[PDB]
């Protein structure tokens, strides 16, 4: 059966670890937001979407993680028997689905931004991906939170299945876009995009796995394993992979500048190598 | 007869779904605000008003949606019989009228900003539209919230009628402005404006319809349908259509640059096609 | 006698209307703040003071209106007999005097910024105006709030009289500055300043009138009329007239650019007419 | 004996006046912060420290004054016998010492920034001044707040004496720096610095005087006089004198530009006279 | 044996001093954040990482210190017997470990940013350092907070030992990077980096020492000594040493500009000496 994670009483260790990771995440996102803002003009206007998506995703994550922290502080009470969940502990689990609903479509927008697609294909791509990913999150939220208060095993499973269909649709769309890109890019750029895609699409699998952990039992330790693992995953994907597309966009900006297709006000540096020189509109 | 939406007790599913959409909206607006800010200089000084209106509308929406979220958390209490409305549940419904009062006039300002009107006509247009739209919202607020606490069917209806007159005035003004524009623009620009207008003016109809749903009865289902539908509509219109005028303004900037009427510091890209090159004041 | 406004019990309609206007104001100011910030570089460095004053005034208004909203939510308690003022309701009335104390001197700074005055006269002007206006607000605050808790009719009147002397001093100073300007400006600029002054100085009269309403009796109606009217006045003067000086400053920037006295990085547009072209320091 | 200021019960007038000045200060600082930010690029990179110090000081003041306002609202309760101090009223007095601890060293940094000192002397100057001033504040905090809860007359006095030694050290350092500057500046610049120093160093005396007013007795009148006087002093020194160094820095920037030692992207204006023209790096 | 710091009752002096330092820190960080932001463009794009890391670290510190202040206000209750720790007092100690978890890896990123390393070595360096330092903090958090609620002496010690291994790894990595840099830099730059490294790595020792103070007993004195000393250390290292790398980055920018390897829009000043002139992309 499904044993909802927010039913469990947390040990002190457990409650302490959760607060640590939750706040470390929020602070890492603040740092990431600052970095992304300070470096927004390393990218040409042609790829500004990549930058905006990413800065958006980091802002969203930062706010969502503030809510999660509030929900956590207002969701358990120390009672000699550790910390006992109140009726707002479900909101620690809900807010995360909230956050993914915005953030994951932003990720698709970012990745498509640095691909080589034009016109209808590019608008079709962005429509299907943003749709399929928000649907994928919402189906999850249905199974895990909304129907029967999380407790209906058949709902819980069936909605995860539906969710997995939207997950395959999103991937196919993205994977195809990245692989219609690669023929038109330069070796260095081809490589960079291929690698960014993989990094950006591979760690999605974590989420579905964590989703099904409520099936193996209910414990404060299982709850801590769920909340922590999701927090780490979010930091790795949103923060850790926040520079993959930035490097792609920078190396693309620089190639345009070297081809005389554009100019850029400052030199561009990637891995401490100069990619392009500063130049003025001539 | 009118059954006010804030009278109904919400199931857990219902209360969970509402919080989801409300917060997803707030987070989508934060993302939108960041995008609009990061891309404010893609537009020439001639059309900066379009940008400011839009960035204003997104900032307003973001704050309004924070209030709505507060009002929601402070408006229902879990009581075994789901969530029971308290005396601040009306403020969940009131805050939205508040938000439209600023946001809808901002929308009119934005659309007129990218039209081809000069002098008195342009000042008359903006005066009538900003007036007619704020009046339209306020009449709504009267019928639905203020008179008799929402419960007077004849008020509720009569004020919606008055509201619909201000709605026709606004449309006529706007529609005429857009159609005095189109003769002077270029094919590509003509098309773009025509389409932006339609997108921007068509989904207004949703609001009046939702307004009259408190007449079909009272339920937490119905209450939930109301709050969600309004949230989706807001996201579609404020966020979804936040780029229509931006593209119009960009393509207008670029045409000036190509005509030698202006210069722009960076190249302009629309749908991954280069519209204009960067240039310096010569 | 004086019947203090914060003594009255508010109907539900009344309490609803007040919250509407108060929050609509705050949101309008957020929009205004964003506009003013986004357009700060339409003005040359010579007139940057106008811009800073205005952006300051809008920031102040936005914060003050947040306080007023708090004070309102924490100042009346629903009790079957509508909303009954607690002992913090006075703070709804006090915060507004607070706000004017900063905002009105900012207005004088803004208007003098776009006048044609040099050296001692300009420093004397700004000193007398900023003094006379802050004094004018403080005398008001004395009569209405501080002495006898607002209830002393002779105080209430006598301090309003004193306040009116500082009001005449401020006007004389300002009016003379604007009329020593006009001889040195261009027709187009002369006209623009004259008009901005009138708009900026005419709606001051509202405030003194509203000030003496507590003398015609006490009612929640009267209390509501007071709070709303002040809110509308603030929006009209701070937001509505936030572009008068901006246009003046823009047309002055542009005239310098056309005379070859300065350069400006971007073209300047006023009412959809181009005033000056972009240019580089030569 | 010392009668601590936070022991006194405040009349309604008194409590009203205090809240007025405290919030007027916070709002004035917001305005000042906005001005300083909007005008940060009127100064060359050579004197950017002056700007950063000042913008820092205004940000600090704004936050400190928000705390003081909180502390005030949470420090007295209306009890028929006016407002009666709780055991957090001391924090109204403590927060101010907190604020000076950052702000006064920032002031020294700002003033030294616009002086003509190089190498060791400049690093020695900044070290002694920042040290002596933070020490001066902390000694004050000891005598007034920490030892014996403020109530030890001999502590109170002895720590103020120590504090006055650090005050003389700071002045000597600063005064000497300003007077080793003046021989190397231009008449116009010499004059400007001399005047800025005097303005910046003269109103320090207020603070020590107010410090000893708890020795003349205890009253809500006296308590009110203390809190208001400190608030006015802060506004005069932090806000009122926030442009003295800015003018100094601007006139220094402009002189470099006129000497061909630097360039500046925009013209520089001081008192409505043009000081330097815009120019590009040649 | 370990006597947890959050067990002790604080005298009034003690509670007053702690609040002072905690808030002085937060305010110093706000000032630092403003400085770093205002001066972000003194550094070339090649070394922007240094700037972003530092601005990130200061933003993180500012938020962390706000939490610590909250935790403090909500962690002790005045009970005639001074201030008595409640059960959130542990969170005053926990939040600091939280803060170091982000901030210390940011410090390593900053220092490596201004070193002369390319390709794999630079990516290996940053990976090991960011890992080793976050591990070092987390091991600390285990021993001090999580296991046995802080009270297990053998845990407390053993985890500090493990922590010290990660501390040696981090240092070796960093020290080697800085000393593979120095052969390729200029005298002036070599010197500057060597000095920045020492300053940046030397005051790490404080933290481990303070960590083992809970072993010398329990007291409010000892508790106070701990919290203050950590606060001062943080201010010295995060704020005090926030300019070391900035100077390094500036002098490196300037050397590139003098070599004709880059251009920089503004002149660069270090210690009131001009390092490079402004220039345009040629
Ligand atoms: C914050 C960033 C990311 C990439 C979060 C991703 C979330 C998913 C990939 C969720 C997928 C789900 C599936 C496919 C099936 C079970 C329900 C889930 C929503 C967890
Ligand atoms: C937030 C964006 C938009 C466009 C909101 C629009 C609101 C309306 C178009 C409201 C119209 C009304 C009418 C015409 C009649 C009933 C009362 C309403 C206020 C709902
Ligand atoms: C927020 C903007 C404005 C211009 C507010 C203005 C306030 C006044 C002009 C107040 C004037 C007063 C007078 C002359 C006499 C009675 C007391 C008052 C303060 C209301
Ligand atoms: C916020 C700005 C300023 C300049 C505040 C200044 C504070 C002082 C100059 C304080 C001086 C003190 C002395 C010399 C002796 C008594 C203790 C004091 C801290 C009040
Ligand atoms: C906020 C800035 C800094 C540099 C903080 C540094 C923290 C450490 C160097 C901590 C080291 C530890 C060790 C090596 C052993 C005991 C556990 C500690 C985490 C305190
Ligand atoms: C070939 C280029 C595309 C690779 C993307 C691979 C993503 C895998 C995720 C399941
Ligand atoms: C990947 C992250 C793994 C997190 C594991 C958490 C284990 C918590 C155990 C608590 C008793
Ligand atoms: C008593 C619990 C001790 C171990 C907790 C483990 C915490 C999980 C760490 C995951 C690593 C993140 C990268
Ligand atoms: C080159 C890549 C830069 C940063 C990548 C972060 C990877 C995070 C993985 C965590 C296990
Ligand atoms: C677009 C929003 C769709 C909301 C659907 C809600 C489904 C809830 C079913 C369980 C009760
Ligand atoms: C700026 C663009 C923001 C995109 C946010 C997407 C919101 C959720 C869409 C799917 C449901
Ligand atoms: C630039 C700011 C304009 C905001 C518009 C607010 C409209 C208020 C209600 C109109 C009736
Ligand atoms: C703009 C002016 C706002 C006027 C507000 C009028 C309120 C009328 C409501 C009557 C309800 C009883
Ligand atoms: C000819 C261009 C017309 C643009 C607007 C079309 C109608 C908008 C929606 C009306 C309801
Ligand atoms: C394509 C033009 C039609 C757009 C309809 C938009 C509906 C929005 C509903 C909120
Ligand atoms: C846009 C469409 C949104 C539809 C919302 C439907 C909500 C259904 C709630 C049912 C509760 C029993
Ligand atoms: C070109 C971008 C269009 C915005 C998305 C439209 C949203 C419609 C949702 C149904
Ligand atoms: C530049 C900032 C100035 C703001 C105005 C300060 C308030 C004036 C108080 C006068 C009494
Ligand atoms: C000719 C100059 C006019 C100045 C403005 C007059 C405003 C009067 C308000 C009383
Ligand atoms: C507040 C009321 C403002 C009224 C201002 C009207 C004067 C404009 C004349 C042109
Ligand atoms: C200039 C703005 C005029 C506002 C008038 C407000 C009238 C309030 C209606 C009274 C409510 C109780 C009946
Ligand atoms: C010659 C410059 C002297 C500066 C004097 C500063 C004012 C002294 C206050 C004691
Ligand atoms: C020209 C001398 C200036 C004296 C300023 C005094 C300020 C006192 C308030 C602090
Ligand atoms: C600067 C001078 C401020 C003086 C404040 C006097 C306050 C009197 C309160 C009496 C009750
Ligand atoms: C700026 C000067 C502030 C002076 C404040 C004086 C307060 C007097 C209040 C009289 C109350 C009866
Ligand atoms: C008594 C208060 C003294 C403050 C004066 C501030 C000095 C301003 C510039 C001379 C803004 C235009
Ligand atoms: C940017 C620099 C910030 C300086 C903050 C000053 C803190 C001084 C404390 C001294 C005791
Ligand atoms: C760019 C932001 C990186 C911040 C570092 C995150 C914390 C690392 C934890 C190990
Ligand atoms: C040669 C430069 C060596 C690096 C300086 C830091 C050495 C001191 C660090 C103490 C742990
Ligand atoms: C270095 C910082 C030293 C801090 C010492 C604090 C002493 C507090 C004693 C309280 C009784
Ligand atoms: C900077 C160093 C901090 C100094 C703290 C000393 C605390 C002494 C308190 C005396 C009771």
């Amino acid at each position: 059966n499904v044993s909802v994670p927010w039913g469990a009483t947390l040990s002190n260790a457990e409650h302490q670890l959760i607060f640590y990771f939750l706040v470390v995440a929020a602070l890492a996102f603040v740092a990431g937001f600052i970095r992304t803002y300070i470096t927004r003009n390393e990218v040409g206007s042609r790829y500004r979407t990549a930058v905006s998506a990413r800065l958006g995703m980091l802002g969203v994550a930062l706010l969502a993680y503030i809510l999660i922290i509030v929900a956590f502080l207002l969701g358990y009470d120390s009672t000699a028997g550790g910390w006992v969940p109140n009726d707002g502990a479900i909101n620690i689990f809900s807010t995360r689905y909230i956050e993914w609903t915005v953030s994951v479509p932003l990720l698709t927008i970012e990745l498509l931004a640095v691909c080589a697609t034009l016109g209808v294909q590019a608008r079709r791509n962005t429509a299907i991906a943003v749709t399929a990913t928000g649907a994928m999150i919402f189906c999850g939220f249905l199974g895990a939170i909304v129907i029967d208060n999380g407790t209906n095993t058949g709902a819980f499973i069936l909605w995860a299945v539906i969710s997995c269909v939207f997950w395959v649709i999103a991937n196919v769309v993205l994977i195809r876009a990245v692989r219609q890109s690669l023929p038109t890019l330069t070796p260095e750029s081809h490589t960079m995009l291929k690698s960014a895609a993989i990094v950006l699409l591979a760690g999605w699998v974590v989420y579905p796995i964590v989703y099904f952990l409520p099936l193996f039992g209910a414990s404060g330790g299982l709850t801590t394993t769920i909340l922590i693992t999701l927090t780490v995953a979010d930091v790795i994907v949103k923060l850790g992979f926040s520079t993959q597309t930035h490097r792609v966009a920078k190396l693309r900006t620089a190639e345009d500048v070297r081809a005389g297709d554009d100019v850029h006000p400052e030199s561009i540096w990637i891995s401490s190598v100069k990619q392009s020189d500063a130049g003025l509109p001539r």
